[PDB]
Parts: structure tokens; sequence; C-alpha cells
């Protein structure tokens, strides 16, 4: 008998004790809250265009974002923490754009996005998750949808033999692409073991169909297990195949004439499942039946039988497959040998225990199920805190719900998500929070509050804006001290230091269609004395925090006098940290 | 007074936050603080698409060139001195805007760029005998023409102008010129009379010029004698716009008819409104001190009958360091923050009255730490004659230690206090991203919102009326009209289903994709997303919303639903298919 009764409430003052880092949907930001408040005590700009910040304006952001940074959106479903040795090191977090097919990465020490990377060759990718084990070496990556190969106009069959989606391997720390595998069907979403050999991923097109009907013709998809240690060899050999202009390995993970890549093993699984998690334990992948009331549990540790041709049928890797209700979409754990399944269509988290299932499925009468907990309503992604890591605590489960109804004040047609807080330390879960969200985060993650560390103030060579220390030492310019105006032709470089309530450089003087670039450093040292820059009617504006260099360039088409003035209120005299840019005539 | 919001229950009262330089406007429920809704103004919204689609770029004409905006202040309609909950407005001061807020709807449904001024700051709404007017401040002077033939702020033809808009047309009123500049602005209980605070009564540009004088102003505005000034055709035009503007300058000493320039110490700040009436209260920011302005002696003072502007000043309470601004509980008492000293001070607004008459008494009742460094300040119905003391948001700058670390950018700390007694408490820390400045608090009986679309709403009638010339009836049409190199794509949707699945273009075609949501369930909205074309929008039941693109990739381009809405949901896509241009003419 234990009983969950754990503290809700953070009063002013009091601190919360975990970090969460939630997606922010088709809104394309990631969001930072405390937990158990739930309160959002900030806003990481991603894929979306941040007009405070200046994220998607400044040259350092446009330059993070390459040639994407012509895109104004993103839909980012699935934020995932970097790992060694199966545990979180709060280094990274990495998340997924299925909109324009990137994935960025985020430096925890600074929450900025630091690195992104459109997907070669592929369309909207969607599940995304971490090598745990020995740390997190590559980020995973499904595409979801059928493409030819080449795309060039000439073919538009799924069903052609060049038709095909592609799993995706990234390189961690450098943000390149590490190695793509062709597979068969489609892929939703992934998970890694806790060995660094196998990953696996749900396909719910194994039809290649692109109609409702078709797309859920099969009895069975499949959830795709991928040998990584094969891959690699691969690779190392060069025994691979490029496409289209990426250099990008390419392996091909298919069947062919019923025979069996080196790659792959296809796991029949019903039916168009859908979550992919590994059990904090290691010793499962379960995938959520969606259309079917199950989950279906590969053994992990029956992989290596599985690709030496040991086993007679793929399906021998499935140790169980519980029957828990209607629309299984997600599961997470509680370390104590407890699954958390979101049934969609039940309105339901159900708890259950693993060892139990397995023993159902051999044929023993033991009932499987401990609880069912109503939410409300549609419930999709569940986290318990620490789950994708072998310190998974039991303590709390977020269940990411898409309906909110009648559980918030109207506020006309569109509604909030709704993401509920539940207990999970005691036998029963309790919910204890309604937390209405914006744009339907899809997943989230938590991490203890001393699992991330974060800079005070900027450190001035960090490389967030080394290019800018770059183009400023051509210039012959110190940015700790310099407040100067360049003239290049009819480029404008102005350089200065800010420090409240002033700026460095309070009038400059151009000609009418100059091409004009400000790079301003902050030197103040006062935690939290963040500044801001500007241009009125310009459409300009940038976040400059203590000991950060920012810059950003935009012509002055107005002939005339044009203020700029700071946006972050930082002194007394915030309204009057202004300055004036003047326009000569052409 | 509750508190804590539990699972199902709902707050009692509806918050509207402005989002500062991120530039959209925040619905969060109160005591709760938790955000409702995300409405976006400026920005450049990813999720539903606002900033990319027809409608929301048609609303805001030009300036959807601009992807940010800098949003202050937020205020609610009101008919005879209370809240009617039709309209919100709010103001732009990074690219010099105004914009209305459909309450029913929750979207922005009207914006104007203010013309011939920079940077819109202070704004507010006539009260009595309703809203007919929203009054907006330009903060800058600048030169009239503006066009680099002189950039000197002492010239006669530089200065600012202080704007009235038509809140049921939103086009301009007309234009009152005035001495000095402007800063915040509130309006009277009878619809004559309106006030703005300036600092800059020496139309300098630099921050010792702009603190030089010992007093500013705050500048009265007799709306009575403008009014009467247009319709006698009294007035001018400046460029090619024709406002109506009137000259509210002093001419060598004598006024005009409409402004009178009321001496005030120093810098001033917040201008309020007390909610009986009786007083315009200006924040003296570097006097440590308020200035009362007795509303009842106005009248005289346009009449010439007192001896010296100061006469309508009938208190000036030392109340701390950096007042900023003040508001109302309706119990006879004012509020107002201290930004310097980090507080709030709750005084009696009579016993400063008489205190100002050499009365000794204590007008200070009580100081209230907050953390820190507090801008606005908002009493739950504060701005009405329905003031009801209950509530009181805090809107403070720096967070400093009061949330978890998240690296150099802090969130503000928006802390709620209850009122409703004797002693302020401190009962909650609001963390918030990118400034909300002010915020403005509504009943939940005050705002009534609908639950689905009307099929006639203004909204997106020009996108009907686009359909019509096409012979489309939206509730039910599916069809791919052809128009030499655009094509316009109409369809119905239904969870978890396109009307058109599929269509066919020419390489570089101009595609229109409009959408009907015909689900009838409230909270079933719909997405459309275009993989790696930059495309995103929000379609909620009943609603109509289109969007605009090139397809300047040949070859399969899917496109899906971004908005969970069924179980099926994965596998709501279409497929647009884009032929190639070499095998097309040219
Ligand atoms: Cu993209 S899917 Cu269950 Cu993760 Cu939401
Ligand atoms: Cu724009 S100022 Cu006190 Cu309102 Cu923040
Ligand atoms: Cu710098 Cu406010
Ligand atoms: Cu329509 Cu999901
Ligand atoms: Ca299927
Ligand atoms: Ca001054
Ligand atoms: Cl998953
Ligand atoms: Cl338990
Ligand atoms: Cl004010
Ligand atoms: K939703
Ligand atoms: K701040
Ligand atoms: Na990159
Ligand atoms: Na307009």
């Amino acid at each position: 008998v234990k009983e969950s009764k754990q503290k809700i409430h953070v009063g002013p003052g009091e601190l919360d004790d975990y970090y969460g880092f939630w997606s922010g949907g088709h809104q394309g930001e990631v969001r930072v809250l405390g937990v158990p408040s739930m309160r959002e005590l900030m806003r990481i700009p991603v894929f979306n265009v941040d007009s405070a910040t200046g994220w998607g304006l400044t040259n350092e952001s446009r330059h993070i974002m390459g040639d994407s940074a012509k895109f104004l959106n993103g839909d980012c479903h699935h934020p995932h923490i970097s790992m060694t040795d199966g545990k979180y090191d709060g280094k990274y977090l990495f998340i997924n754009d299925k909109a324009n097919s990137r994935v960025a990465r985020i430096r925890l020490d600074i929450m900025k996005c630091d690195k992104m990377i459109t997907v070669p060759n592929v369309q909207a990718i969607h599940g995304l998750r971490l090598q745990k084990v020995p740390h997190t070496k590559y980020v995973f990556a499904n595409a979801e949808f059928i493409i030819p190969h080449p795309n060039d106009g000439k073919v538009f069959d799924l069903q052609d033999e060049n038709s095909y989606t592609m799993y995706n391997a990234i390189d961690a720390e450098t943000m390149e692409m590490a190695f793509q595998v062709i597979v068969d069907g489609n892929l939703d979403n992934t998970d890694a073991d806790y060995t660094g050999r196998f990953a696996a991923a749900t396909c719910y097109n194994s039809e290649k169909a692109f109609d409702l009907g078709g797309m859920m013709r099969n009895e069975r998809d499949w959830v795709v297990v991928f040998d990584i240690h094969a891959v690699e060899a691969a690779v190392k050999a060069g025994d691979f195949i490029t496409l289209g202009d990426s250099k990008t390995p390419v392996l091909d993970g298919r069947k062919k004439d019923g025979k069996d890549s080196k790659f792959t093993r296809y796991v029949p699984v019903p039916k168009n499942p859908h979550g992919c998690n590994t059990s904090s334990d290691g010793k499962y992948f379960i995938a959520a039946g969606k259309l079917s009331p199950t989950c279906s549990m590969i053994a992990i540790d029956k992989l290596p039988d599985l690709f030496a041709g040991k086993l007679a049928d793929p399906r021998d890797v499935i140790v169980g497959e519980p029957e828990l209700g209607l629309g299984p979409l997600h599961t997470t754990f509680d370390g104590r040998g407890n699954a958390y399944t979101t049934l969609f269509i039940d309105s339901q988290v159900v708890k259950w225990n693993m060892e139990e299932a397995v023993r159902a499925y051999k044929g023993e009468k033991v009932n499987y199920i401990k609880q069912k907990l109503d939410v409300h309503y549609q419930p999709g992604h569940l986290h318990a805190s620490l789950c994708e890591t072998n310190e998974a605590d039991g303590k709390w489960l977020v269940a990411l719900s898409k309906f909110s109804k009648d559980r918030f004040l109207p506020v006309g047609p569109l509604h909030p998500e709704n993401d509920q807080l539940i207990d999970i330390s005691g036998d029963e879960m309790k919910l204890v929070h309604d937390g209405p969200t914006f744009a339907e985060p899809h997943d989230c993650i938590m991490a203890r509050r001393d699992q991330i560390k974060t800079k005070k103030i900027w450190d001035r060579n960090d490389p967030f804006f080394a290019p800018t220390v770059e183009m400023a030492k051509k210039d012959g310019i110190n940015l700790d001290t310099d407040n100067k105006v360049i003239r290049d032709g009819n480029k404008v470089r102005v350089y200065m230091t800010s420090m409240a309530p002033a700026f460095g450089v309070q009038e400059f003087t151009v000609k009418q269609g100059d091409e004009v670039t400000v790079t301003i450093t902050n030197i103040d040292q006062i935690e939290d004395v963040s500044h801001g820059f500007v241009v009125v009617n310009h459409g300009v504006s940038m976040e400059i925090s203590p000991q950060q260099t920012s810059s950003i360039t935009f012509v002055a088409d107005k002939p005339g006098l044009h203020w700029y003035y700071c946006s972050w209120f930082c002194h007394a005299l915030h309204m009057e940290m202004v300055g004036r840019m003047m326009v000569e005539p052409a």
C-alpha cells in the first residue's frame, strides 16, 4: 500500500522540481515549462519567426536556418534530450519539423536552437528519437510520406519501384546526415534500445496507398527493426548508393523477392500501429495498436536471434499483445514494471503490468490491467518523468489530450489542448491539474532540475554568433568596445555596444537604398538586463541579452528620419533608450 | 477568495494580456493565470496561418510584409462606462498600427497603419457614452514631410500627433498636432476630454536632453472642440492622407482651442482615469509622485477661468521611487507601481487630495514588495465604473530568481495580488514570455464567444466573393478552377478527409487552396500544410480559409491536416502533382 499524494502547488518564491520541454506543434516553437506548476517559463523559437527575439529575422538565426529561413512555419511533435549511458545528459534537445522536413537541435545551456538540417530526398519528418547507449551518437528520424525517386515529375505512382520513404540518422554532434535506409511501407514513430545496436519504427502504410481505405486494408502493418551495427558496417565498407545531389550514404532496407535485407526485419503488428516506445528496463519495443485495441511487445533480447536467422517467424519476437481498450496511441513507463497507455477513443489512460501481459500471452489467466483513468478528452501522447532513461522515477505523468471541450472558459471556435498532470507516485493514478496549451503540443519530455545547467550570461566566444564575430574581424572591429559605422559602397555596417539605458551609437546617416546591417553587443554584465532593437516601420526587431552579439540587416528604403528603440524594458529610462537613423534622399 | 482552479472548475475572469514585442494577444483565465488562447495580431502564426492566409493578409493590408510588432496596451470597448465585450483594441509601436480583435471569434478582424506618424504607443478607448473613438499616441517626433531634407526635431514642421480612430469603421477620424511628444493616454467618463502624458517637451533626441525640464506635462484634449472644427471643415491634411489634422500646439504662448498643457513632473508615464471619473492620474516616474488632475475643473480650464494650468492639479502625493502606473479598486484607493523601489503602493485618493491642501494625513496605506521592477498594474474592471476591487496583477520586468533558470533570457513575472480585503496579499507568480506590458480583465459573463463560425462572417467574406466569381458554393463544392497560370482549388473538409484529395498543376503555377470546414461538432478544427512549401493554416468548424503559394517544385508534394481531429488524423492527407516545366511551354 502506497498512496499518490505529491504536492502540486508551487507558491511565490518556491521553484519547480522538473523542467518540461513541450513541443509547439504546428505553431513551431519549443516551450519550457516548470513541473509540477505547469507554468510556461520560456519559449524557444525554432521553425516559427519570433518577433520578440528576432529569430528568423537576425543574421545569426537565418544562418542557422540556412535556405529554410524562407519558411515562416514548422510543425514539431517529438522533443528529446540527449543521453549518456541511458540517462539524460542535459546537453541537447532535438525536435522534428513535419511541415518542411527538418530536424533542429537546441542547446540546453542557452535555450536556443543552434543547428538545423533539412533532411534530403524525403518529405515530412515525423517520428524522432535518440540513441540511448553508449550515448546519443545518432538522432533517428522518420520521413512519413512515400515519394518518387527522383521526384522530378515524370513518375507520380507510389507503387512504382522507385517510390519509397527512408529512415534517417543524423549525427547528433555535427548535425550532418549520417545515413538513410530505404524501407518498405512508411514510417510513423520510432525508438531505440539500450545497447546502440537496434532501433525500431512503426509503419501504418505497409499498403503504400494514398487513400484512407487503402491505408487500413492490411490486417497487420509492422514495426521495422534496424540493425544499426549492420548499417554502420556497410557505410564503413563503402557499399551504399547516393540519391540526387546529396552525399548521404543510402542503404536499401526493403525486402527483395521475399528476401530480407541485412539492415532490417519487418515484425507484423496490428493495425496502422502508431506509438513506438522502449520500456525503461530496455526489455521491449512497445507498439501501440491504434486501430487494434492492443499493444504489441517486441522482446529486444530476441532481436539478435531474429537477425541471425535462428527464428522461424518474425512474429516469434512478439512476447505480449495485451488487449487494453479502444485506440491505443502511445505508452510510457513508471520504472516500477508498469506501462501506461493512452486510449484515444475510450479517452483514458490505462495502467498495466508488462510482465503480467507477457505471461497472459502464453495463456496464463492473470489480469495485467491495474487501472483506467478518464482524461479530457481524446489523449495522444503521454510522458512519465525520466521514462526514456534507466532512471524512470515513476513520479509524474502528463497526458496530452486533443479536445478540451468544456474544461476551460470558451475562447471562440478554436479550443486549447488539455495537457493533464497525473500523480503516479502511488498505487493509483490521480488527476491533479488541467493545463491548457496552444497549437497542439504533441509530446513533451521532463528532466529533473539537476539535469539541466544553463548559462546566466552569454560567453563572448559562443558559437551561436561566432560568424558575426568573424564578420566584425574582417572590418577591424572589437565588438566588446567599438561604436563605429563602416561604409562599403551601398552597404553600411553599424557596430555598437549597448549598456542600459543607452545605445552606443545613437544616430547614423545613410543613403536611401543602402543595405544596413546593425550589430549590437550587450556589454551589461548584470543577469536579466536584456536589450532590444526595433527600427520603426522597417520590420526590424531583435533581442540582445547580456554579453550577446546580435545582428540584423534591412534596406533603408524610406528617406527621412527613422527612429529606433530598445524593446526590452531594461531600466527606469527604458523609454528614452532610442536612436535615429537619418536617410538622405536618392 | 478562491485562488486555485482545479480540474473541471472554470476561471472567474478572462485576462487579455499584451504580448509586447512578441506581437500577439494572449487570453488567460484568472485566477489560475493559465493561458487559454493566443490571438495572433502582428506576429506570423505558423499554427493558424495568420500572416500567410489570404484572409489575414487582406486584414493587414500592405503591412503584411512585416513579420513583427510590439503591442503594449489592450483595451475592451465600452458602453456607458462598462465593458460591452464587443472588441479589443491594441497598439503596435514597432510598425505604427492599431489592431481590432473581435471578442466573439477571438481573432483580429481589422488593422490600420496610422498615417504620417512613427510608433503607436499609448492607446485607450472612449468610455462615454460608448467607445466611438480609439485614442492612440504617436510617440516619436518626426519632420513633416519626412522626405530627408530636414532632420531637426526643433524645426517648426517637426512634431508628433494624437490620433483618434473610429472604433466601428477602423478608419482614421482625426489627428491633433501637439507640442512635445506622447506617452500613455486615457479618457474621462463624459466623452468630452482625453489626456496624454509627455516626456519629451524638450524635443530632444539624447538622454540628457529629454530629462532637462523639471516638468513636462499632460496634454488635455477637448474632443468636443476637435469634433466641431472637423464638422466645420476647419482642418488641414498631410501628405496623401485625407485624415483631418488639427493644430493643438501653442503658438507664441497662446493656447489652442483643442488642447491645454498641464505641467507635470517629470518625464511622466502612466495616465490613468480613476473609476469614479474624478481624476486623470499621471505617474511622475522620475519624480517620486503622481499628479491628480481634477476632471471637473477642465471645463473651467478650457474656458480661461483659471489663472494657471496647474490649478487643475488637486493632489500630488509623494509615493516612492519610479511611479509608473496607477489602477483603482473602486473603494477610493489607488494602486501605483514603483519601478525603482520594486513595490505596489496602495493609497487613498481623497486623503492625498487634502494632504495637498496641507491637511497632514497619511494617505499611504500599504507597500507590497514585488519581484521585480513593476511596470503596469491592473485591478479587475478598473477601467469602468464597475471596478470591483477583487484582483490585481502587477506586471514586472525582471524575474531574476523567481523561476527555474532558463538561460540568459528570463521570463517576465506577472504577479496576482488579492485586493478584496484591507491588505494586499501576493498569491501567485506568473512567468510570461516577451514582456507583456498591460493586461485587462473581464468578468466571465462579459464575454460571449461563438462555438462555431457563421457562414456569412466578414472575416472571410472577400474569399466568398472570390468563390462566387468562380461559380463556387463553398458549402458543398470540391472543384479545381483553372485560369491561365493560376489554379484555384475549392474543397470541403470533414474529419478525416479532405474534399479534394489530389490535384495536378504546371510547375510555376500560382495555386490558391480554399477549404471550408463543414464539420458541425465544436472543437473539431482542421489544418492544411503543404510539405516543403511553407504553407500552413487553420480551418475551424464552419470556417472558410484560403492560402496562396507557387508550385515551384516539380513532382509529387503531399499535403496533410495539421490539427489532430480524429483517430485517422495521420491519414487525412492529399497529393499535389506538379508537371515539370520542360514539358510545358517556354
Ligand atoms: Cu506526431 S504523433 Cu502520436 Cu507524435 Cu502527435
Ligand atoms: Cu508601453 S509603457 Cu508603461 Cu505601457 Cu509598457
Ligand atoms: Cu534597453 Cu529598455
Ligand atoms: Cu483533420 Cu487531423
Ligand atoms: Ca495499414
Ligand atoms: Ca522631459
Ligand atoms: Cl512514440
Ligand atoms: Cl504501482
Ligand atoms: Cl497608462
Ligand atoms: K485541439
Ligand atoms: K524582462
Ligand atoms: Na545546418
Ligand atoms: Na485596414
